[PDB]
């Protein structure tokens, strides 16, 4: 298996690493029908989502989507710094595939 | 997908934005009725509640979010609410600062 | 719908308000037998429970009981003040129907 | 129903109270081989476990075991003092039936 | 039953104890398809994974271990030892102990 977020990101076609080195500025959570999603923003200007679950997700990803939303909420509330994001760069906004937290 | 709570709120009928800019004053949780109800109030006097499988998971998540937001004294920026319920029902929450 | 715990509690038979205005003194969690009790006590001497009733089989009611047990545990660990409890007064100790926290 | 962990523990022949009055010294969590177990130790030298028994198949009993594992982890990480444990003395390490926290 | 992480680790082939005595430097979580995994690193240079999910009880234990590593990281809690499957890349966590 990959040993870093950068190695993991390199295994997929539509993915890109963003170096963030910052805490989350804003956390938005929606339970509105067809938009059950989380949006995060940084003071540096980047906005990212965790996508609404759909056919782009295999069964093993359903629990992982719920875990990632849990992780973003507690990361926001604790003002924990995000090091890197691996994102699907074909979505609007960019969709989080993996997160690393450091410092 | 929308990139802000204001853009998301604009996609639905019977919704409006409340600008809160404050921490939750009170958190109430009840299992007395047919549906579990969570009610939050602000010092302004404004009161809000929480109303397929993906919709059930999102309702449980929103209740979890309001509880931990209350306990951590975290400031709420905006709420997107359904204004056809009394008290108004939360569709989305944003937190900043 | 009700806007306060006092209004909500007035809608139910065999319920009363206890005004607490205090943090939980002790938290007890048991998986002995089938009631799976959580017991909280206050410095006042008052004791309350959250239990799974023998009669209770409906999934949404079980999820609400699990949520209330989660709320009492994190309220205890964070030393958060409880304002009021709405309790079923026909059980010993009284069983919690609703909780409010303020201040 | 019982109002204290000592009263609850007295209802079962194969249980006994250990009075701890201390935080957990060590927390061990294992998913090696067939049964997940959690082991806690105290400075006194006393050691206790939470596991799902091989015989145990009922969903409500599994949910209570998962809750107790969650409670021991957050109690350890928050350095929260344990008052008493009610334990099954049927096997070693003794298995936790109930936990109380105070002070 | 075993009373220590060393005793638990000894029951299985392909396991090793690592003495860590340190807080986690970085926590990585992925929801990418076929790589739903956690990676943790230490400033001392060690990297470990929690593997992609086994019967249902093993899947629940993997989800619990990922939960434990996240809150251990956020609380800056010291890890004493790890029991790892040493045949996996990176080494895969079978058990964790925390003290001090
Ligand atoms: C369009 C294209 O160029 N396709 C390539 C192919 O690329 C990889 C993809 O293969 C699909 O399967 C192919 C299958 O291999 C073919 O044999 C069959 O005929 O067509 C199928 C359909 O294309 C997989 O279905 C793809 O999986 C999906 O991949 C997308 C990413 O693109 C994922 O979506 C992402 O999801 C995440 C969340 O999980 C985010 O939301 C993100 O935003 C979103 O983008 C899906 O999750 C994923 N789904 C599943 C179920 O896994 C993908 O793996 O590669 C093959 C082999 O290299 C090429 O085949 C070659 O084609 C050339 C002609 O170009 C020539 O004929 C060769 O002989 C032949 O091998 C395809 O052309
Ligand atoms: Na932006
Ligand atoms: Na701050
Ligand atoms: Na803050
Ligand atoms: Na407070
Ligand atoms: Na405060
Ligand atoms: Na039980
Ligand atoms: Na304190
Ligand atoms: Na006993
Ligand atoms: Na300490
Ligand atoms: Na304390
Ligand atoms: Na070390
Ligand atoms: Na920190
Ligand atoms: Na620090
Ligand atoms: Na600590």
């Amino acid at each position: 298996a990959p040993q870093t977020i950068t190695e993991l990101c390199s295994e997929y076609r539509n993915t890109q690493i963003y170096t963030i080195n910052d805490k989350i500025l804003s956390y938005t959570e929606s339970m509105a029908g067809k938009r059950e999603m989380v949006i995060i923003t940084f003071k540096s200007g980047e906005t990212f989502q965790v996508e609404v679950p759909g056919s782009q997700h295999i069964d093993s990803q359903k629990k992982a989507i719920e875990r990632m939303k849990d992780t973003l909420r507690i990361t926001y509330l604790t003002e924990t710094k995000i090091d890197k994001l691996c994102v699907w760069n074909n979505k609007t906004p960019n969709s989080i595939a993996a997160i690393s937290m450091k410092n």
